């Protein structure tokens, strides 16, 4: 296991420990995903000098409450953070 | 600083490790690309049961070997990557 495929499985790792939490073992609600990004992606969130970056991360967990967040829609907010952490590493 | 934060930190970390090896320092070549995945993501290679994911993962790369590729585009091998790993925890 190399150490990029250690990095895979630790952010499985860190969306399972919040997933399992309530409800459905593998899904979050909005509300739980908030939380997660709040704290997870506090530096993050805090170095991020465009917003609409963070209203990105943020978008649309305010409505549809009854619609749950699986782990592709995960993914796509990994992504976005991917990219504004290599931006911070190149300030 | 967080866990998470770490993880994003060391897949940057990752693709910088070959990106600077030539030329400018935040690209790097569909070749090198292709070395990067076949080393990097070997386990997860083998794990993957879907041909076709694979596929995805190296598409493009064979033709146009000398072709830039940057961090966006690795970002999506890594949500491919991502997806397999997350797949894989599953396996009983
Ligand atoms: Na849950
Ligand atoms: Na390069
Ligand atoms: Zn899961
Ligand atoms: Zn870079």
């Amino acid at each position: 296991s190399t150490k990029l495929e250690e990095h895979l499985e630790g952010i499985v790792n860190i969306f399972h420990q919040y997933s399992v939490r309530k409800g459905h073992f593998d899904t979050l609600s909005k509300g739980e995903l908030k939380q997660l990004l709040t704290k997870e992606l506090a530096n993050t969130i805090k170095n991020i000098k465009d917003k609409a970056v963070i209203d990105e991360i943020f978008q649309g967990l305010d409505a549809n409450q009854d619609e749950q967040v699986d782990f592709q829609e995960f993914i796509s907010l990994v992504a976005i953070a991917l990219k504004a952490a290599h931006y911070h590493t190149h300030k």
